[PDB]
């Protein structure tokens, strides 16, 4: 990586959350890297229990719509609906891994877009047996998360100022 | 910078590391690694985590009984990540502990990377264990841990880099 390149102070801090969006097109070869960053996420076993399924035609973006209730959803050019599946997720416990495995390949996916200068949200607010309904998603599999983006609106400062807890707060050494 | 491109020479550059040699890692870079934990976003902001440091032999060894993979108690360093159920946003009859104390996980596993660092995710460890060997409150879980330091560079990766199909994985307007 360059010599000066800092992944903190120069690409994760770069990013806040974008909730408005201008009219600007998304690029193909944008929106297929970010599909590639999701898909050569790593996951538990390689098993990449997961599935994206787009939707940026007006057609299905009005469709999805009523899975939220938050009025900035709508607005979105793109959304990347990530599907976890349970058949195919590595086992733990009484569970499995499709809410870690789905998040890693939404991380990728939101770091993706931010590197090439789009914008996004990660949403998990929604009615997702609703989702399922209107996509026809099988029942062992669920949409997690959405990845909602585009261009966002210069004009439109970020929700709110920058706030995270502490290091002292949020970190412990050899004991809690 | 200008043709620096986050999938081919960041992400595609990494591999998991399981192999570690002597080499100590500089607390700057530790810290480093934990700050881009707390810098992870999460949902409501609730940021329902907390990274819990094993460096010391005392700790390391306390912690090896937790793992079964020979591999595991050569790692240098752990970050054990607990997610808090009573912090967490609230979803149906769950919560956002896996996928927020992932984010954080994925920020760490990067950073790591980024500074020359070779590293494993690690979800296959006896959790009740681990909650019973740290007094970790009933409320909070040991998630996952990223096991780190610096890789030895004559160990080839584990197997071949191997991901589906574009196609197969990505449906576009209906599955
Ligand atoms: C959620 C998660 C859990 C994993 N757990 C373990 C583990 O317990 N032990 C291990 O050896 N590797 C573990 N891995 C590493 C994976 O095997 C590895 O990421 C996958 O095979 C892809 O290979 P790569 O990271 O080299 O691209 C885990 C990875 C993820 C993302
Ligand atoms: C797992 C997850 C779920 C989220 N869900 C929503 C959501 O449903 N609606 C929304 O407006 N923001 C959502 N957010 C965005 C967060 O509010 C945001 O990431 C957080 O406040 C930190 O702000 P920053 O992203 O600008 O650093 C979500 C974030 C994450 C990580």
């Amino acid at each position: 990586i360059p010599q000066d390149f800092r992944l903190i102070e120069d690409f994760f801090r770069t990013r806040r959350s974008v909730r408005k969006f201008i009219d600007r097109p998304v690029e193909e070869e944008k929106l297929m890297a970010i599909l590639e960053a999701g898909r050569i996420a790593p996951s538990a076993h390689n098993y990449q229990p997961w599935h994206f399924l787009v939707v940026r035609e007006e057609e299905g973006r009005k469709r999805l719509a009523p899975c939220s209730q938050q009025p900035w959803f709508p607005g979105a050019p793109i959304y990347i609906i990530t599907l976890g599946d349970h058949q195919r997720a590595w086992k733990r416990g009484a569970g499995d891994s499709v809410d870690i495995d789905t998040s890693i390949a939404m991380t990728y996916m939101m770091l993706e877009a931010h590197s090439l200068g789009l914008g996004c949200t990660w949403v998990c607010a929604f009615d997702q047996a609703l989702c399922s309904e209107i996509f026809d998603i099988p029942s062992h599999m669920t949409p997690v998360s959405i990845l909602a983006l585009g261009y966002g609106d210069p004009t439109v400062p970020p929700r709110e100022a920058f706030n995270r807890k502490t290091i002292e707060e949020v970190v412990s050494f050899e004991k809690l």
